[PDB]
């Protein structure tokens, strides 16, 4: 029993992560057979900031102007491009240690390791959510850009975050491994704002199940909702509208618990309209949305890699 | 920015992790060298539990009747003992990536990562304290015990915690390496319960120094305390003593933020006797007592692995 925001096992990445300088900018990259992948901005000076041109930058660039380093050991950079807003870098040798791995995109509402690294060594792992936003809630600091976000299913390592920055609110933005930014940011210096965020209901609900599963039960009550009125309360407290595919999904922790989906939003109704009076769920005295339905299945029936 | 409970990076424990069966009950152990570690509990059947007697039931087991699997590779015992809580067995190959290591005790107060394991194979890494009723809380399942707890200092893994057993409140018991219980329960499923817990205070006030440092300043007042008038409120509301000892490990912290202790002892006062009010600390609404003045640091000037 328990419940605890739980990362995946980071091993994997940890052999894929390197060091890539270019002048005096030092940050992460992601060794995958022969090409290391980078952060575009790599190649500006504390200067090419507020406005770059990325296209031109990279122009002047010849092979030797990146530095790679794996460990203590150097490896050769043999060519160059830049794809979106990330760098591939062709090196001489391919990584012995290249995990079974995919590139993905990711929706809003998913959730995936994130391994914090600075100068290609890994200081933590923590797990967060793509808000709806497009942002995360990470812990980043100066060189960190390049560490990356993932997901394991068995063996396969889904690569699916790239951090690039930080937004005012002190949330993040970034890319998927293919260089596109999730949500409407660029990669500049500039003024730039997070969208209003949304809190991710399919989630909390996945959530509240959970809090059944190790015997939580006080906020369960009688009665039961349309999903039409459910929604009409969740949009009045900022919450996604929940769909019939959110319903199908949550198929299995309802099964498991007795516990009708529609009878769970009646429950989370009462604790939005009328709070929950000082008392705590799972040892939280706010409503948590970093968990998916998976992630609850996954920690509740002990799954591994 | 951002603040984040946050694990070290699990790549070197996970390549320690196999499974080991005795009969008819399989759970973790973690091979170091050519010996392999686990709870002495897996020569009990689900029978012996009630009241065991280890030293009789080792004595009748054979090197043979331990079947230990490193992935796919079956690994043969030639010599097995018992050392407290834990069984060593002797197998005939030293794990090529061990890595450098030590067996600590920690005390209470002191945070470690917990990788989580079934069958050998890890499922997930996440960060713990343990309580000052030597409990921690964790999320474990039938098959996680021989599970392990761990820090990292630059390349040397510190061993701290082997899992055993689940308390009443669904918090969590177990050894260190060489096998003694933290705290006062044993390896036999009879009637047991965790002491009262209380709240780890320097670990609160180094949480509010985090704070403070992420721009979260709202708690802050103009006053001071004495040492001993704080005891006395603390002790009313279940926090351990502070110590001069603690003070002197938040100088740090203090000397970073220009904020002496003792003035954030008397902010600390104010929201223990007046509440939070709605309002959130670093996006919570109870104060947290898991993050050690060291985890602080470690985060918040990106120290690594
Ligand atoms: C990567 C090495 C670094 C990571 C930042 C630093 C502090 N925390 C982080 O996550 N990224 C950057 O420095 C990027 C990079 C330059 C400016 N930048 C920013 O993150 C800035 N943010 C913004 O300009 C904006 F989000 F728009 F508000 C900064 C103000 C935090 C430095 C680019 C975007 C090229
Ligand atoms: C290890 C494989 C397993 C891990 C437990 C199972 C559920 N969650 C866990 O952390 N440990 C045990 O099954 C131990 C083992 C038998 C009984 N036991 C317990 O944890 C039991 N707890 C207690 O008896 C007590 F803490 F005292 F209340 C149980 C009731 C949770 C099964 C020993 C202690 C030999």
């Amino acid at each position: 029993s328990g419940f605890r925001k739980m990362a995946f096992p980071s091993g994997k990445v940890e052999g894929c992560m390197v060091q890539v300088t270019c002048g005096t900018t030092t940050l992460n990259g992601l060794w995958l057979d022969d090409v290391v992948y980078c952060p575009r901005h790599v190649i500006c000076t504390s200067e090419d900031m507020l406005n770059p041109n990325y296209e031109d930058l990279l122009i002047r660039k010849s092979n030797h102007n990146f530095l790679v380093q794996a460990g203590n050991v150097q490896l050769r950079v043999i060519g160059h491009s830049m794809q979106n807003c990330v760098l591939k870098l062709k090196v001489d040798t391919a990584n012995p240690k290249t995990p079974k791995y995919k590139f993905v995109r990711i929706q809003p509402g998913q959730t995936f390791s994130v391994l914090a690294c600075y100068n290609g060594s890994p200081s933590g792992v923590y797990q967060c959510a793509m808000r709806p936003n497009f942002t995360i809630k990470g812990s980043f600091l100066n060189g960190s850009c390049g560490s990356v976000g993932f997901n394991i299913d068995y063996d396969c390592v889904s690569f699916c975050y790239m951090h690039h920055m930080e937004l005012p609110t002190g949330v993040h933005a970034g890319t998927d491994l293919e260089g596109n930014f999730y949500g409407p940011f660029v990669d500049r210096q500039t003024a730039q704002a997070a969208g209003t965020d949304t809190t991710i209901t399919v989630n909390v609900l996945a959530w509240l199940y959970a809090a059944v599963i190790n015997g939580d039960r006080w906020f369960l009550n009688r009665f039961t909702t349309t999903l039409n009125d459910f929604n009409l309360v969740a949009m009045k407290y900022n919450y996604e509208p929940l769909t019939q595919d959110h319903v199908d999904i949550l198929g299995p922790l309802s099964a498991q618990t007795g516990i009708a989906v529609l009878d769970m939003c009646a429950s989370l109704k009462e604790l939005l309209q009328n709070g929950m009076n000082g008392r705590t769920i799972l040892g939280s005295a706010l409503l948590e949305d970093e968990f998916t339905p998976f992630d609850v299945v996954r920690q509740c029936s002990g799954v591994t890699f």
